[PDB]
């Protein structure tokens, strides 16, 4: 029941829970942004029916030596979290939103 990561608004696949990555010891990240919105942050190493969009940008990264971009649900577009590049070990992650998605079975 706890497998797949599903988009809360429409249901879309995005990832696993096999896929988790704990970034800095934790795969769980409570950060704010600017605007002053706290987000629980769930760390993947892959994640799957995203729309990718903008430049990559250092600016406020909450993970030391990455440029994030912002993840949108590919279906309904929904903001769900962000994809880090350019670091090392790993190279590339995806930071998203736990209260944005739906955990559940395979069928
Ligand atoms: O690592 C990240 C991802 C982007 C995120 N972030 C936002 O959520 C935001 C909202 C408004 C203006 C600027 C930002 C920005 O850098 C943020 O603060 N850090
Ligand atoms: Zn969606």
């Amino acid at each position: 029941g706890a497998s797949i990561f599903r988009c809360r608004q429409c249901g879309q696949t995005i990832s696993r829970r096999d896929w988790l990555l704990p970034m800095g010891g934790d795969h769980e990240h409570v950060v704010f942004n600017p605007a002053g919105m706290i987000f629980r942050v769930w760390c993947f190493s892959l994640a799957q029916g995203l729309r990718l969009i903008g430049a990559p940008s250092g600016e406020f990264s909450w993970f030391k030596g990455y440029d994030w971009t912002i993840a949108l649900c590919g279906q309904c577009g929904s903001h769900l979290g962000w994809h880090y590049e350019g670091g090392s070990q790993p190279q590339t992650f995806f930071g998203l939103i736990k209260d944005r998605l739906a955990e559940g079975p395979a069928d």
